[PDB]
């Protein structure tokens, strides 16, 4: 596997990828979002949050609550590993975390936060073996 992935996501509530492996060899993870779509942030704004799989529905309603100024994510949410801004159409963001925050053998969910989204935009993460 690699060190780095990119995700799509678009004006239909998708993602194009619904799993990425984290290479064993990698310290740090880089993961890039492109909104490939022409729709505003406002109408369909997303990001990516990276949480324990259990964790995804409790992160996305508290981040509904925190609203879209700070990017649908709970300041200082410690159940988010790492997440995006939020982004619109024809906009790219990245964010790096440290893969200690990964354990082999456990789920973690990608998705989008933005209010909605997280029930269509979401995958697995895991770490190589
Ligand atoms: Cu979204």
């Amino acid at each position: 596997a690699q060190c780095e992935a990119t995700v799509e996501s678009n004006d239909a509530m998708q993602y194009n990828v619904k799993e990425i492996v984290v290479d064993k060899s990698c310290k740090q993870f880089t993961m890039h979002l492109k909104h490939v779509g022409k729709m505003a942030k406002v109408a369909m704004g997303h990001n990516l949050v990276l949480t324990k799989d259990a964790d995804k529905q409790a992160v996305a309603t508290d981040g509904m609550g925190a609203g879209l100024a700070q990017d649908y994510v709970k300041a200082g949410d410690t159940r988010v590993i790492a997440h995006t801004k939020v982004i619109g159409g024809g906009e790219s963001d990245s964010v790096t975390f440290d893969v200690s925050k990964i354990a082999a053998g456990e789920n973690y969910a990608y998705f989008c936060s933005f209010p909605g989204h997280w029930a269509m935009m979401k995958g697995t993460l895991k770490l190589g073996s």
